[PDB]
């Protein structure tokens, strides 16, 4: 057994996963893991975790219909696809780009929407000081995506984990490498597993890896009109002037702006349109103004 | 389990600490804690720990006034900026600029007055020999700030943690950083956790990184007015002259002086001010004159 | 494990130097070391081991007198200056200037008439191989610098060590020089711990850590009067004969000459003077003549 | 490697079998990986002796840096007789400051470190700092050190910004170690260089005296020709070494030796085809100038 | 019930040692042995299992005038030593230096001539896969070497027995070197009982071992009169040509040579010499041809 | 006894190896082992197991004959060399080289041409998980090796055990091989016995233990007429033409290929000129065909 994931939360963690995929999947209960596998369980990411959804992801809906038409629907509907052997779902998928475009808050629809397991893995858990209990770790990862059966395997910053290979590289870390191209493309083929992967550096990828992660979608940064959606996605729901509110106006002179500094642009000007609002709960402790473009003109640069 | 927490001295360390926190908050006392996350609590700086004021950071009052209400009281009063989703706390908080002009005074008033629970990490003790312990070292830092909601996590010089990175970056390096990156803001969304990080070289910052720290403050280098604030903070408690010393003429000649600078010029000042005193001590202090500060400086 | 350590010649020097410590200052018998600050107390350098003394640098008095009242009475007499808050040491002292003008021993001094604990830093025993023990070598420096509550960290060469931060940096030097600007002013304050570091380049140093030596003393090219001061001292105890020596000439003659130089004079005089007394020991006082006969 | 550390045990044998009170001294291992560049004068073949045309550079080298250093007590009398921390060997190419270093190394017998660049120099981080300590170290310990680094130019050149950072900080090191707080015992480390204003400042007052081996003159160049065609069959009418060293204007050594090795092998070679299937004269060295 | 030299042949060896000790020493037969201490008795060695003399030791002179008068004389003489209370012998000696250098020589040697009875323990002998048994193996052991009064512990590579304590030590060897420590120098003083220990890595011996090894004797490389010493002693009884060998040519050429590497030279110089005598002997020249110094160059790097 | 002895095919093999070494050497029957030495009678290779006979080796005469005369002959007849003490065996003997040259080759002719017992014991059969069974393991190794008197340990890959000692080393590791210098030389003098090394690292092996293999064989990479010998003795009983087959032009073009590399091109080519023959068998020429040039110099660069 792992000396890892012996402790009392870790197994309130794990039981607690392993119930919410016991109540989403029926069938799972006649499914027994190892002590290993029991480990891995603690990086289930369930839907109720996730407060995303792939509505609330603007400027990506031909890349969303793309993954999904692609991705989501093979994976999670393979009698529609049984038709013909090619139309299976891809053994792995990447999505690269510019940081703050989306492709964390595409992972947790995908976690969230697409019905698969989710397993978000993160390095901390795979690594391991102890002698081949890294490589036990990653066999016991790729075995409980295969019992439960459609799995999605998420390696966020995945440049690290599947950096390219070289003789500096740690012999525990190059085994654990192998051992992943091994179980993720091997002679023991896996069920409806996916490895799907966010990154920031597609180049720093292994070509051994980048070539199981054949699926590639480029979350770039977002022109004029991906930005007028990511700016109403941001803004729904938050009260905004029906006569002076000009979002064309913020959306055009946003140039090279990622999601992320459109998400910060939003919050300041916010909290700026709020300040009065704030001023006056802080005394006790009326409405909060409808956001206007001036105040997006102040925090922005014409 | 971990390294280097082993230690009694750290064993102690890490209990008065967490006496400490569960003092300033009841409710956590209840919060059970991995032996990772315990080696982590050795780093948390309580306000007792910190000897620096709000009040005591001058020529700053629009940047401390701007950093509270964007980043203090949506992190510490939830329930204000609870009406709408926009008006959370940022995800990070950096504090670049010239050195010398007080960000890590700000950081300090930040752990002093902000009631937020404060971990004050450095990169020594992040590191670790031993393979995947400083992997599971972030890891527990962030859990920890997670388990103390109302976190900051504080790391100064920023620059070399959140370096950019590259393809001849070590390989535990590069694993701690990609670690970092995901627990600052991936799938799982933290609590109230606010990263905050103090620089000089922010192009040094990772682009990756630079966007987990969306608020941004520019703690450049003092203008006259900003001078005069700051020479009126450090002279304070300290007699000065009422007649025969002007300190707007100290302001106005100190062009291109940082804080740390005028510091400086205030303590060499002081000390030959006080030099007399001093002499006769070691076998009342002067009030200070502006003709002491027109000597020690090259104007 | 810090690996510098864990050898006999090692421990030995540890424990001999912390034997010195505690003979010096018995308050810190109570006082209990990690092993990195066992493998940092090796760079620790008592009085003893030094040999010169304020008395043995010349030319410099108003040097030695600011030093002095600037960083050592603010440092060893804290009931003194505890009357203000801006008469305490300062957190970093620089000396610079070109080579040869008398900062090394002017190290030397500190560590033997100040009295505070003394740590002179090599950076070889601080860069390490292995991942992050430089980092905690410093903190173990640091820490025990608060322990040993007077104390001095001296880094001779201060410009390579503090060097202007770049792209080109390695990682484990990065993480060093900004663990060293953490702990240097950070967050947690440091007690009576000053930084002191010779150097001939202070635009090498980096700004922000130039910023944390705020004292900074230039030791230029010597004067006349200081090369003549510099000749006194460099002169004691040796035959000058009264009549013949001309120690002013010597002084004017010497121009943009270093002390080192001045030093290099002095001995080639003495071996030119002393050549028959050493024949004669193997099988003269000193004068002006042959202090311009080295000369040009 | 087996073959360093065999370099190491022949070079720790020798040392002892010179001296010793080296028994007991104990070493590290940055300090063995030091001791394998350790030179003897059993392997040097160049004797003081062998140095024609600088006598009085010779006479003052010995006044200056061997008795000062060997005789401690002859000139315990006044520190000031102490050897310098420094020498330096500057001059034109070919002048001979090589076999300075050599003849330094086997006449006076002291443990000689002749170390270069490439042994301090590695890729590993903080390796070559530690090897400068244990280079420092060592010659503490073996009291009568003499260090050699030739063309010292090159490796202590001007500091500047754009020098790399592990050479930077090797440099910073050795600065240190030349003259710091810890005071060396008799440690002297010597360089010899054809530019010596390469040098930085703070290299060139930590070899505070030193030596200008300059172009020889015709005196000079005739003593050159003396010493270094010994145990040669010369004949008395025919040859004339005064008119050969007039001949050579504005000659190095090196190139009075090339031209000597030159006339003796133009000379000899009747012999060899002889062999196969005279004495030196002053033809032969008119000859070959042109 | 040790289960420990249980079998027969073990038992026979026992019993010989203990009546060639009680030959030795005829006060000796009244002591009653347990049965640990029996077993302990197997790692006994009579000096007639010892065939090296200390005359069998060159270039160690000194160091063997010392190890006598410091180690020897104050434990097999008490009575001369008596006088003063600081002429004892030291609780321990440690012989260390690089290999071949002629440590387990002088360990041999006083096997041999020392007087004091002899325990050669090993690793395997002490420790056990039954829990307490190894603890009281050394109990054992020290009991005994006490009944023997003097007595000499030896244990070849000391390095690993002593090694430095920390906390991934096993819990074993951890309380079997706690015991060693306690039973070496604790509240019941030994008789005349010294632990004498060879070993290469001084460094790995704990510092609170090196501590109970206070007399410690330094087996460095030999040098040129040690060397020739050393050669000397391996080329007695055998014939070397009076004209030809040359001896001190050798040693000099000899260079960072070991007690060991001499002796592999000499006797591969003595087997291409005498090559010839064994020719002659497989077909059944005369007399062995004494050695000369070109069958020890043409062996030598030179 | 340890677990590897409790099971039943390794009694079987024991007790046939057993049965094989009192066949060779009818003195063995009064002989009776300890538990542990009939494990390691598991690992003992009767000359019979060995297929390799000391003419099967090529290009290796002068090293088959110095290692003949300074290795087997001492041991073997000890009755010729007992004129001069110096003659003996050496106590180790090192084969080291590029690997594919015929270390293991020389190996196994002295499994089966020298005459010794052999023991070629792998590291697995030493190691143990339990506490102290590998000094166990290797005592009744060096025991078992003491009682058949002429015997030969063999330890391939001795470069793995016999590593240099470090402080990271594992406890039972260091006293492994604390014990195994202990047993090779030290205080109690083993009888005939040797233990013979083969390794590609001769700088991976410690110094203590490069003293203890005094004699070391250097088996380098074949020169023109060593790699001429290989091939001849590679291409024994095979059909080769006379006219067209120059075999000194093969041996000239494989400059820097080691035995295994001629071996493996023999191999190829004899496929490539019997594979007609063998494709008419497979459907039952009707005769082998012989060897010629261009088969051997197609596989080969030019
Ligand atoms: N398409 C989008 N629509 C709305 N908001 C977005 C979008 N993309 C990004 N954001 C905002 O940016 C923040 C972070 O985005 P995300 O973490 O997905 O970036 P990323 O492209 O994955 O970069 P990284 O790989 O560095 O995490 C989110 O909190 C979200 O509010
Ligand atoms: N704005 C200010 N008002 C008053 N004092 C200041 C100010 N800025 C700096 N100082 C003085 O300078 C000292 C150090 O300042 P601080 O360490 O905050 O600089 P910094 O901007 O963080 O630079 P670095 O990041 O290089 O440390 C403080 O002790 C403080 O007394
Ligand atoms: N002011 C002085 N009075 C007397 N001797 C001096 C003086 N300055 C230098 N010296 C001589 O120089 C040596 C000390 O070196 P010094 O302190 O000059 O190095 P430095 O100025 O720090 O230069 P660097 O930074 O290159 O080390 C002493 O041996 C001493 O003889
Ligand atoms: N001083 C010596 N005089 C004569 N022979 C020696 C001497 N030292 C070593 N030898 C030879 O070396 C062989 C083994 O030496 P020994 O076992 O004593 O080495 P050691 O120093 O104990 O190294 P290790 O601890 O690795 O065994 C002996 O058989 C002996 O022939
Ligand atoms: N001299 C030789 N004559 C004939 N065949 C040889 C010779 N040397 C090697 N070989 C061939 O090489 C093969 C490999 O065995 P070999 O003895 O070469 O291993 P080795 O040299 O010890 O290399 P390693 O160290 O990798 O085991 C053998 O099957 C043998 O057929
Ligand atoms: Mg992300
Ligand atoms: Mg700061
Ligand atoms: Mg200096
Ligand atoms: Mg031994
Ligand atoms: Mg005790
Ligand atoms: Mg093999």
């Amino acid at each position: 057994g792992p000396l890892s994931g012996k402790s009392r939360e870790s197994k309130a963690k794990q039981s607690l996963q392993w119930e919410k995929l016991v109540k989403r999947s029926p069938a799972l209960a006649e499914v027994t893991l190892d002590a290993y596998e029991r480990t891995i369980l603690s990086s289930i990411v369930t839907p109720d975790e996730i407060n995303i959804t792939f509505q609330d992801i603007g400027g990506l809906d031909p890349l969303i219909s793309d993954l999904h038409e692609s991705v989501i629907y093979p994976l999670m509907m393979p009698e529609v696809y049984s038709n013909s052997p090619l139309l299976q779902a891809p053994s792995g998928v990447l999505l690269y780009g510019p940081p703050g475009c989306g492709k964390t808050m595409l992972a947790k629809a995908l976690a969230k929407e697409s019905g698969a397991n989710f397993i978000s893995i993160r390095m901390s858990s795979i690594m391991d000081k102890w002698y081949g209990e890294s490589n036990k770790i990653v066999d016991a990862m790729f075995s409980l995506a295969n019992k439960l059966q459609p799995c999605i395997i998420f390696i966020d910053q995945i440049d690290s984990f599947l950096r390219e290979r070289s003789s500096t590289d740690h012999e525990v870390t190059a085994t654990l490498k192998a051992e992943f191209m091994t179980l993720w493309d091997g002679l023991l083929n896996n069920g409806r597993v996916m490895i799907i992967g966010a990154t920031n550096r597609i180049n720093d990828i292994d070509d051994a890896f980048l070539r199981r992660l054949p699926k590639r979608f480029l979350v770039s940064l977002p022109g004029s009109d991906q930005r007028y959606k990511i700016l109403s996605v941001l803004l729904k729901d938050t009260k905004l002037d029906e006569d002076e509110f000009d979002l064309q106006l913020i959306a055009d002179n946003t140039k090279g702006f990622s999601g992320s500094d459109l998400k910060e642009l939003c919050r300041e000007a916010a909290l700026d349109a709020a300040k009065e609002y704030i001023k006056q709960k802080r005394q006790l402790i009326l409405k909060i103004r409808p956001l206007k473009t001036k105040d997006f003109t102040k925090k922005l640069r014409m």
